[PDB]
Parts: C-alpha cells; sequence; structure tokens
C-alpha cells in the first residue's frame, strides 16, 4: 500500500468519509419527520459509497494501468464508480429541496450519467488525442447541469419557503464552484496532459470530494429546510 | 478509424444522433408545462446516450474481439450499453402516455433489462451453440414486452384523451415493427449465423436506431398528447 | 458442463427458478387490482433474473478464475449480478407491504447496494487477507438492513391492516433467517476460508436462493395483503 506516494491522501480520504458517514448516521437517529428522513438517507449514503471506493483505491483494487503516450499510466477507475452513484444523489438533494418537477430531475440525472460515463470512457481510452474528445463531451454535460441549477432551480427556490431558498442558494453556490474544479484537475492531471503529478492530483480530488460530500452534507443537515413546516 | 469498412455507417449514425439530440434540446427550450417537460427530458436523453455510444464505436472503444467458430469475431459491445438505458426510456415514453400503473411499468422495464442483458451475454458467449440459447431467452422477453404493449396498453389508451389514444397507437405500431427487426438482424449478422457481413449489419442497425429514436421522437414531440389538458 | 461437480446444483437451481418464474407469471394473469399488480411484477421478476444467472453459471459464462492463496480459485461472479438486482426487489416487496416512507426505502436499497457491491469486490480481491475486510463491511451493511426491518418496519406494520401485519411478520422472519446464512456460507466456502468445498457451497446457495425467492414469493402471492381493501 505504502509503495504508492499518493497512499497518504487515499488513507486520509477513507478516514474522513468513514467519519462523515458515522456522524450523519448518528445524527439522523433522532429523526421521524418523513421529509427529513429523505434528506438524511440521501446524504448519509453519499459518503458511505465514497468510503468504500476510497478504500478500494487504498488497497489497490480500484486502480488499473492504461497504455497511452507510450507509457503504462496508473488510472484510478474507482472514482467513476463512486461518482456514478454519488453525483446523482447530490443532485437529488438539491432537486428535492426546491420540489423540482419530475422531468427536470430526469434531465439532471440523465445528463449527470452522461457526464460520468463519458469521463470514464475518456479515462480508459488508449488513443491519447481521443481522451480529450470525451473530456469535452463530459464537460458539455456538466455545463448543462450547471445551467439548470441556475436558470431552472434558483427561480424555483424563490417561490418556496425562505429557509429552503436560502439553504438552496448556499448549496447551489458550493456545488457550482466545487464541481467545476473536477474537469480542470482531470485535464492537467495524470488522466489528461500530465502536468500535475498523480500524488498532487490525488490530494486535490480528496479535498474536493470531502468538501463536496461531507462539507455539503454538514450545511444541508443543519438546516431547518429539510423539515416539513410543522407546528 | 477508416480501417473498418463499417466506419461510414458509424459516422453517419453519430451525426444523426447528434443532430437529433440538438434539435430536441432546442425544441424543448420553450416548454413550461410539467407533463411536456417529462416527455422532452426522456425523449432528448435517448439520442444523447445513443450519440455517445455511436461515437465510442466509431473511435474503436466500443468494440471487442470474441473467439467463436475458430475465429476472432468483432463484436460491438457498446450497442448493449446504449440499449440498456435507451430502450427502457423509450418504453417509459409509451407508458407515461397512457398513464400506466406502476406494476406494469416495472414489469416492462424489468423484462427489457432481461432482454438486453441476455442479448449481451449471448453476444459475448464463446461457445457458438450457446449464443442462440441466449438469443431465444432474450426474444422471449421481447415477446412479453410486445404482448403487454398490445393487450395491456392499447385498451388503456382508449379510455384516455383521443389525442393520446391516437398518438399512442401510432408510436406502438412504430415500436413493434422496428423493435422486432433487431433480433432478426442479430441472428443473421456477425453475432449469430454470420450470413450478412458486419458492414451491412451496421447499416441495418443504424437505420433501425435512427428510426426508433429520432423518428419516434419526432412523432411524439409534435403531438399535443404530451401536454396536460389546459385552457 | 458436467466437468464441474457442482453442475448438478446449478442445473437444479436453473430448473427451479425457471419453474417458479412460470408459475408466478401464470398466477398473475388473472389480476387487475393495481396494488396486486405491483407485487406480482416485483415478485415474478426476482426468479426470472435468478433463472438467467443460474443458467449463465451452468453454461460456464458466469465463472471466473481469481488468483489468491497461490491458487487459481473458481469464483462464480454471476451470483452478484443476480443479487444486485434481486435483493433490492425483495426489500421493495417488504417495504411496499408496510407502506414505507421514501427515505427509508432509499436507505434500504442503498445499504443493499453497498452490501452486494462490497461482496463482489471481496470475491474478486487478490490479496487474501483483504477479502475479509470487504466481507466485514458488507456484513455491517447487512446488519443495518436487518436492524431497519425490525426497528423501523415491524412497528410500522402494526398500525396497518391485520392481514398485512401478519404477512409482513412472516416474510420478515423468513428474510432475516435466510439472508443471515449467506455471509456464513461465503466465509467458510471457496470465497473465504475454503473449509467447505465448492460443490457443497453451491448446493447451500441453491437451497437458500430457492427458499428466499420462490419460497418467499409463494407466501407473499397467496396472501390477501397484496390486494387493496375493496368490497
Ligand atoms: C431512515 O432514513 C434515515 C436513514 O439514512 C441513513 C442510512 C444510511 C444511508 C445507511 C447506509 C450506511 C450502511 C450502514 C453502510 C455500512 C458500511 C458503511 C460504509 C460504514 C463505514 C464507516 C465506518 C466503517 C468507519
Ligand atoms: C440515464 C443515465 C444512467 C444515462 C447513462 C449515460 C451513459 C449511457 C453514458 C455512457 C455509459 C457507458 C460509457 C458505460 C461504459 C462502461 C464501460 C467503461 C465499462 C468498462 O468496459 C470498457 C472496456 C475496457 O475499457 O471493456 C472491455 C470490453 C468488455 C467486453 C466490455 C463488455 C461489458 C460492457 C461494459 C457491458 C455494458 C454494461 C453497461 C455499460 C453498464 C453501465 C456501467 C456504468 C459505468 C454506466
Ligand atoms: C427540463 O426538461 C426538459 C429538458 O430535457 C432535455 C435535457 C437533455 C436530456 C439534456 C441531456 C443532453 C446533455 C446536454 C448531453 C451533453 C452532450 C450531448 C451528447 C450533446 C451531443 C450533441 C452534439 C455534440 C452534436
Ligand atoms: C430490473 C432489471 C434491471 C433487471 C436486469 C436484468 C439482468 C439481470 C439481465 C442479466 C444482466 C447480466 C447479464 C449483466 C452481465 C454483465 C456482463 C456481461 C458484463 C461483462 O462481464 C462478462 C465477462 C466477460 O464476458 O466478464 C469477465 C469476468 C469479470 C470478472 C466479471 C466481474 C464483474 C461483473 C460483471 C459484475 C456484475 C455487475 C452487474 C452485472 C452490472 C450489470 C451491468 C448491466 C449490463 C446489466
Ligand atoms: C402487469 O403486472 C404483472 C406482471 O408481472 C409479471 C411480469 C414478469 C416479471 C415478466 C418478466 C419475465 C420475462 C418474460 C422473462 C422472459 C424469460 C424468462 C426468464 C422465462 C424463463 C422461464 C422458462 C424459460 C423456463
Ligand atoms: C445506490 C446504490 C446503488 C449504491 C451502490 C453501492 C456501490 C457503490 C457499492 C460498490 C459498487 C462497486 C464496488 C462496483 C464495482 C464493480 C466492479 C467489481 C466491476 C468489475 O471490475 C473490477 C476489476 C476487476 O476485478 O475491473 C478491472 C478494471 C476495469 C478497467 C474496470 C473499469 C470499469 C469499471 C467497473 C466501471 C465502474 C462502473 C460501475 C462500478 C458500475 C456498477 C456495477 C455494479 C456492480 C454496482
Ligand atoms: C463527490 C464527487 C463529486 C461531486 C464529483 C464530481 C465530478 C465531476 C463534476 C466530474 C466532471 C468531469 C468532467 C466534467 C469532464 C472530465 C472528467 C470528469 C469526470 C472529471
Ligand atoms: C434504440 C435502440 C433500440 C430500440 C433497440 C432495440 C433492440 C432490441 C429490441 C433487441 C432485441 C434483441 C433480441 C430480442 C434477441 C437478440 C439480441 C437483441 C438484443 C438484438
Ligand atoms: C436471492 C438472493 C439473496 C436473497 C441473497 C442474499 C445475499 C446476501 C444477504 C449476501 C450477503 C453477503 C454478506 C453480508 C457479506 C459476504 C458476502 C455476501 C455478499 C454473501
Ligand atoms: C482548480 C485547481 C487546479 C490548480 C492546481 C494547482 C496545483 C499546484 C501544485 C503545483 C504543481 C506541481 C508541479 C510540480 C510537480
Ligand atoms: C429485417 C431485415 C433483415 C433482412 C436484411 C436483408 C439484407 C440484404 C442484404 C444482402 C445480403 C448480403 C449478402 C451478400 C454479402
Ligand atoms: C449456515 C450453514 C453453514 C453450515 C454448513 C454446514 C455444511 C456441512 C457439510 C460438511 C462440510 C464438508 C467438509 C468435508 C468436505
Ligand atoms: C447510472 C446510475 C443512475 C442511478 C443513480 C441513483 C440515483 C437515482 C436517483 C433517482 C432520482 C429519481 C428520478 C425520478
Ligand atoms: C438496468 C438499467 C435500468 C434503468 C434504466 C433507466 C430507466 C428507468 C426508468 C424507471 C421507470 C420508473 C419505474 C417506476
Ligand atoms: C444498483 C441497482 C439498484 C437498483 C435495483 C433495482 C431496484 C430499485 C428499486 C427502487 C425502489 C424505489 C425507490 C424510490
Ligand atoms: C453556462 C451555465 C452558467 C453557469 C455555469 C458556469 C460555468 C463554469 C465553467 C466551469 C469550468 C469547466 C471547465
Ligand atoms: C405475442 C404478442 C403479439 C404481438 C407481438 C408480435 C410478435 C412479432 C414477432 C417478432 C419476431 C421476433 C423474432
Ligand atoms: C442488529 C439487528 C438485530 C437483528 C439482526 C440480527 C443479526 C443476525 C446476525 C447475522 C449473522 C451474520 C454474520
Ligand atoms: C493530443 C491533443 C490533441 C488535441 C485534442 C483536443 C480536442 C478537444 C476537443 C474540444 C472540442
Ligand atoms: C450542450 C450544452 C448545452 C448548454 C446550454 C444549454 C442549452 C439550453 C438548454 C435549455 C434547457
Ligand atoms: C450451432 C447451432 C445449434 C442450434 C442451437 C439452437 C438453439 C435455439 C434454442 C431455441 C429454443
Ligand atoms: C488471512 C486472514 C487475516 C485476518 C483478516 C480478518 C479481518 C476481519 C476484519 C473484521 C473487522
Ligand atoms: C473510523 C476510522 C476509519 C478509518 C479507516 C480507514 C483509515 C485507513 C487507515 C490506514
Ligand atoms: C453536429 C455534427 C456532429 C457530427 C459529429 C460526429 C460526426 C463524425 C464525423 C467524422
Ligand atoms: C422448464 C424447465 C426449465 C429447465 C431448463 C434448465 C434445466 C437444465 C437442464 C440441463
Ligand atoms: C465548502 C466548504 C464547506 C464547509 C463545511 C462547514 C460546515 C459547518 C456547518
Ligand atoms: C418510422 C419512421 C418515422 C418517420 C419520422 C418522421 C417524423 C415526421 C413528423
Ligand atoms: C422458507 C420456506 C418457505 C416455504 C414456502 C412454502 C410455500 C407454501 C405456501
Ligand atoms: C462520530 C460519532 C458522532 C457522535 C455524536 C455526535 C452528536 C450527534
Ligand atoms: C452566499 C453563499 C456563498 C457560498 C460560497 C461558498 C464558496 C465555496
Ligand atoms: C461560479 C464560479 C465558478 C468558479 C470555478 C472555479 C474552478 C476552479
Ligand atoms: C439543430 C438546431 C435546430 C434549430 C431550431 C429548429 C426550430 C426549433
Ligand atoms: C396507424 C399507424 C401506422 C404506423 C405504421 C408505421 C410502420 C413503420
Ligand atoms: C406487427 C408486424 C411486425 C413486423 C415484423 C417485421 C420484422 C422485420
Ligand atoms: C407451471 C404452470 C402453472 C400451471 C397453472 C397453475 C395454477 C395457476
Ligand atoms: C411466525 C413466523 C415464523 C416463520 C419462521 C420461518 C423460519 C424459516
Ligand atoms: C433471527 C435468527 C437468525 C438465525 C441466523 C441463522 C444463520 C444460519
Amino acid at each position: 500500500i505504502t509503495g504508492r506516494p499518493e497512499w497518504i491522501w487515499l488513507a486520509l480520504g477513507t478516514a474522513l468519509m468513514g467519519l462523515g458517514t458515522l456522524y450523519f448516521l448518528v445524527k439522523g437517529m433522532g429523526v421521524s419527520d418523513p421529509d427529513a428522513k429523505k434528506f438524511y438517507a440521501i446524504t448519509t449514503l453519499v459518503p458511505a459509497i465514497a468510503f468504500t471506493m476510497y478504500l478500494s483505491m487504498l488497497l489497490g483494487y480500484g486502480l488499473t494501468m492504461v497504455p497511452f503516450g507510450g507509457e503504462q499510466n496508473p488510472i484510478y477507475w474507482a472514482r467513476y464508480a463512486d461518482w456514478l452513484f454519488t453525483t446523482p444523489l447530490l443532485l437529488l438533494d438539491l432537486a428535492l429541496l426546491v420540489d423540482a418537477d419530475q422531468g427536470t430531475i430526469l434531465a439532471l440525472v440523465g445528463a449527470d450519467g452522461i457526464m460520468i460515463g463519458t469521463g470514464l470512457v475518456g479515462a480508459l481510452t488508449k488513443v491519447y488525442s481521443y481522451r480529450f474528445v470525451w473530456w469535452a463531451i463530459s464537460t458539455a454535460a456538466m455545463l448543462y447541469i450547471l445551467y439548470v441549477l441556475f436558470f431552472g432551480f434558483t427561480s424555483k427556490a424563490e417561490s418556496m419557503r425562505p429557509e429552503v431558498a436560502s439553504t438552496f442558494k448556499v448549496l447551489r453556490n458550493v456545488t457550482v464552484v466545487l464541481w467545476s474544479a473536477y474537469p480542470v484537475v482531470w485535464l492537467i492531471g495524470s488522466e489528461g496532459a500530465g502536468i500535475v503529478p498523480l500524488n498532487i492530483e490525488t490530494l486535490l480530488f480528496m479535498v474536493l470530494d470531502v468538501s463536496a460530500k461531507v462539507g455539503f452534507g454538514l450545511i444541508l443537515l443543519r438546516s431547518r429546510a429539510i423539515f416539513g413546516e410543522a407546528e
């Protein structure tokens, strides 16, 4: 395990996701409100899935070698397995907060699936120049998602409770900033142009992942917006 | 890319799915009705997914070699990745049109999953005679789906709005004819008996795919059946 | 096929799932009640999926070799493909019976996904001692599911119809006993410590699978709890 310099960040990531999972699990024990239960379920599952995939990367299972540029390049494929399930759960948290219509939710989840799926294909593609074609398609799917979060959701939040409108606005802003960093790190890291070494890349993704999951969850689950308006 | 004679049909397929995706995306921009949004979301996602998988076939990612009959046989596995997601979306379009009950929708999607999954296993099976066992099981799942579309849905459409009944009937008929061709092409093509060469097989699937997705979508999204009855 | 001593149990399993599938399919033909249709759909799909995966194991497709302990160890990976889809369907049968809230259903299905997914990783892991780390995480996800079935569902059933409360209690008890055997068989069988040989392991899983699917389904589909209260 320690044979890879990036192991320290995989281990820290595993620990922080594990701790985040346990914290949300305990916190949600005292919850009976049916609406709050939905948000706790979604939000606890996110770091639990990430915990398993960080562990698989730490132990070496979630790593494969991909030939491109005349080299055997270490590619952590387990990231995409994580993201396939956790990024639509994160979007679902946002969509339920603002009572999004079903068509909009399906558009978001579908675009998200395309985003992660094409990122996976790009990560595993052996023809170097083609990796960036997949990156571009994935990034276009991301831009669609960000567009919807701003010009379909923000003006939906404003007709809702003030506490859900303010909580949505904060989580929207956190999401757009954090999620936009992922394609940049991929592009300059070992999957793309290879300018930033894998150990630093792994650190960067770990900070983004913990912030986008445990950070996000801490903000959401401390808000009164997750509860039905009750006396 | 041009090293494979079937590349021209993969390229045309990619282009037509891409163009179809953009057309539906633009067309749905001016839509606020919650019901119509569902149909636009579902129907736009279908060629978008197909676009990505056609591209993966064009660039060579979605192709693998399978030993059977003492030969290395080129198998485009990306078709099944496409179909796994797009065929239940197509069925969902039909089921929502007639306000199908939840049990029926689950039966359809489940049978569809079995249909595509067993087709994938058959496509990748190395014992030649066993490929046709999987083809038979998949075809039985197809026949179940077609049965339900006729003797569970058609008589559901008739108690609904005339515009939804007439639109459903047309899309049902398009679906049954087009979908029934797929097992025949598989059986006589490079996956099955090998009587029709891969380049012609690829052409045939491209025509079926564009018709079943973009053709289907053009009929559906031009109907007033996708809108709630409103003043 | 007969080259593997466990083939007889794979063949019997295939037959019993096939027969169970046909029986439930015929039985549900005379059903119009929308609630009952949901239970028939879910419950018929379960042995149908299991039938396909038992067949893939019989024909040899669903088997791979995994190096650990200095040996090439036969691992039937198709079990996890089965279980990935059938265990959440089984939980859905239970959850719908007691009209579980959406948050609880998502927690169950999510924990179940983690349970099966980590079992799959453990089954395919090449570092022997690490296989048991994945077994432990999977078992913890199982224990969460069993906890919810007892201390979240049982007291939900009691405020419902007596026929649904009594049917739920029986199916809950069947589920907890049968499902708890699976991690034990894995641990002592060819995936784990290797004390019980593969042919006996295969027998054990076949008895558990038929009981947990066809047995379970026979109890559920003969109950009046699956019908809406109607005059
Ligand atoms: C509604 C939304 C969910 C829409 C989803 C959007 C989605 C369509 C976007 C594209 C997803 C698609 C790229 C998934 C591809 C998975 C694939 C990378 C798995 C690895 O297999 C690739 C090659 C080795 O590089 O296998 C070597 C050759 C092997 C023989 C491969 C044969 C097995 C195939 C992988 C079977 C395909 C199954 C499905 C792709 C399962 C989806 C997995 C998940 C990653 C989407
Ligand atoms: C409700 C509905 C959705 C019901 C669904 C119906 C469904 C059950 C029908 C059968 C689906 C099943 C056949 C999927 C099999 C996928 C498999 C072909 C992927 C390729 O792996 C096959 C071999 C190489 O040929 O791998 C070589 C050996 C490798 C070590 C394989 C180990 C990895 C396994 C593939 C893990 C299994 C994961 C699940 C099958 C994911 C499902 C993918 C999708 C195609 C259904
Ligand atoms: C809401 C709930 C559903 C939550 C779900 C919980 C879930 C997160 C729990 C963990 C699931 C995760 C372990 C699935 C891993 C599948 C993996 C074993 C498939 C086989 O690939 C493993 C190695 C060979 O051993 O591939 C060799 C290297 C290859 C290059 C691998 C590259 C292809 C990757 C497999 C692509 C990943 C796609 C997704 C994992 C699809 C999920 C399949 C299913 C088994 C969950
Ligand atoms: C918890 C994990 C999260 C929130 C991950 C988010 C990841 C993305 C938004 C990834 C986006 C990518 C692209 C837009 C193109 C390049 C490849 C990706 C997959 C890194
Ligand atoms: C957009 C793509 C569509 C609508 C594809 C539909 C495909 C089918 C109905 C495929 C059916 C098959 C069988 C019935 C058995 C042989 C294998 C298949 C998968 C080709
Ligand atoms: C129809 C099949 C059923 C109901 C299978 C149930 C399987 C399980 C509950 C498996 C559990 C496992 C663990 C808890 C850890 C070890 C690995 C598994 C996957 C066997
Ligand atoms: C969105 C953030 C992307 C920028 C990442 C900056 C990383 C700087 C680290 C120094 C680069 C290491 C190069 C020498 C090894
Ligand atoms: C459902 C349509 C299946 C029939 C396809 C007919 C294809 C005819 C093309 C000629 C066959 C090529 C054989 C000589 C290369
Ligand atoms: C939950 C049941 C696990 C116990 C399984 C008992 C199997 C006993 C069979 C005898 C073991 C075979 C060892 C000699 C080959
Ligand atoms: C490819 C995996 C996509 C599914 C991820 C799980 C999250 C799905 C959330 C469903 C949202 C509800 C839509 C109506
Ligand atoms: C194996 C992939 C199956 C899921 C495909 C995505 C479409 C699912 C549509 C869900 C229909 C709603 C059922 C209640
Ligand atoms: C990884 C596969 C998980 C999906 C299995 C299919 C069963 C899903 C049942 C959905 C229950 C409804 C939740 C709201
Ligand atoms: C186009 C929608 C406006 C809100 C999205 C902001 C786009 C940020 C760009 C992210 C950088 C990705 C490379
Ligand atoms: C049995 C349901 C009647 C409607 C379905 C028509 C079946 C068409 C056969 C398709 C050919 C597949 C090989
Ligand atoms: C902790 C919840 C109480 C009900 C679950 C009973 C646990 C049975 C243990 C199963 C054995 C697995 C190794
Ligand atoms: C070796 C790099 C070749 C450049 C490929 C860039 C493609 C980016 C596509 C953006 C439309
Ligand atoms: C393919 C990228 C699309 C980003 C711009 C959004 C187009 C308008 C969509 C309106 C729902
Ligand atoms: C080499 C071909 C052997 C014939 C197999 C046909 C099987 C079809 C099954 C239909 C019930
Ligand atoms: C070779 C076996 C080494 C023992 C590993 C047991 C790990 C079990 C983890 C339970 C917390
Ligand atoms: C509760 C702490 C969980 C941390 C387990 C994984 C950390 C890796 C240590 C090497
Ligand atoms: C908008 C046109 C999209 C076409 C891109 C793929 C066509 C392949 C050209 C070689
Ligand atoms: C209807 C009987 C189904 C049995 C088919 C599979 C049994 C395997 C026989 C070798
Ligand atoms: C993006 C950083 C999130 C910070 C989380 C802090 C949570 C405290 C309530
Ligand atoms: C099956 C062929 C479909 C033809 C689509 C034409 C759409 C015009 C409205
Ligand atoms: C766990 C054993 C189940 C027994 C099923 C018998 C069904 C008869 C109604
Ligand atoms: C990591 C366990 C958290 C302890 C409880 C925190 C207050 C709910
Ligand atoms: C008003 C919300 C500001 C949140 C910005 C957080 C940036 C990481
Ligand atoms: C809305 C601001 C987006 C900031 C992008 C930051 C990418 C590192
Ligand atoms: C391909 C872009 C379509 C242009 C608009 C068509 C009329 C909505
Ligand atoms: C009355 C609907 C006829 C549609 C037939 C289309 C055949 C491709
Ligand atoms: C309902 C008519 C079906 C026609 C099947 C055509 C197959 C090529
Ligand atoms: C296996 C076929 C079952 C025959 C009908 C049983 C009574 C519904
Ligand atoms: C009162 C329900 C008892 C069911 C026990 C079944 C054990 C296999
Ligand atoms: C509730 C009793 C569980 C019995 C476990 C049996 C495991 C073989």
